[PDB]
This record gives structure tokens, sequence and C-alpha cells, in this order.
């Protein structure tokens, strides 16, 4: 599915995302459009062999296991095909390790070169 801006504001919020380890509500929904463009089912390949999965664009290499990436971890403990759900529980709970993981939210390249440094809550304004 592709979410509206709000639609997946408000599911984030319900997950536990806003503010979750200092990162603003906001900052999750930019980093969804930038990284997905809001749609749960992208994915991209990557020079390394891994895939990047669904609406936060989580890899294939550190943090879901794809059976078909060198090197992977898993460490979301995760099957990346379940991050291609229409539901954002497991691509939640996977982003939660990933920001716990002690570099913020910079997993993130989306977020990082186009998120950052902006007003992020511009993201969540009339929801
Ligand atoms: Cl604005």
């Amino acid at each position: 599915k592709v979410f509206g801006r709000c639609e997946l504001a408000a599911a984030m919020k319900r997950h536990g995302l806003d503010n979750y380890r200092g990162y603003s509500l906001g900052n999750w929904v930019c980093a969804a459009k930038f990284e997905s463009n809001f749609n749960t089912q992208a994915t991209n390949r990557n020079t390394d062999g891994s895939t990047d999965y669904g609406i936060l664009q989580i890899n294939s290499r550190w943090w879901c296991n794809d059976g078909r990436t060198p090197g992977s971890r898993n460490l979301c403990n995760i099957p990346c095909s379940a991050l291609l759900s229409s539901d954002i529980t497991a691509s939640v709970n996977c982003a939660k390790k990933i920001v716990s993981d002690g570099n913020g939210m910079n997993a993130w390249v989306a977020w990082r070169n186009r998120c950052k440094g902006t007003d992020v809550q511009a993201w969540i304004r009339g929801c």
C-alpha cells in the first residue's frame, strides 16, 4: 500500500515512534517519504548484494534476513519478506532496534541527506 502522509503519521504514532530514542514523529514520516515514497513494498538492490525492504528500507546485510545477502547478521531477527506487509508492525519493531544501535537515525541515508537539519515537524503539521 501507499500511505498518505497523515495516515502514516497516525499509524507510526500508534506504534510508538513519536519521540522514540529522541526522534520526534516528523523525523520518521520524512524518512519514510524519502526512503520509500510511503510504499510498503518498495525494494532496492545494493552493490554489496543486500536489498533494502519496505516503508523504511531496512537492509538485508545487517538487519533482516532475505537468504541471498552475503555477510547477513539479521540483527532484527526477522525475515525481510515480513517487512513488505501493508501493516507496519514488523518494520517499526525493527526500526526501533536500528535506531537504538548507537548511531541514531543515521542508518537511513535518505533521512540523513534529505530530512536531518530541516524542520521535520512540518511532516506532521495538519494531521
Ligand atoms: Cl514548511
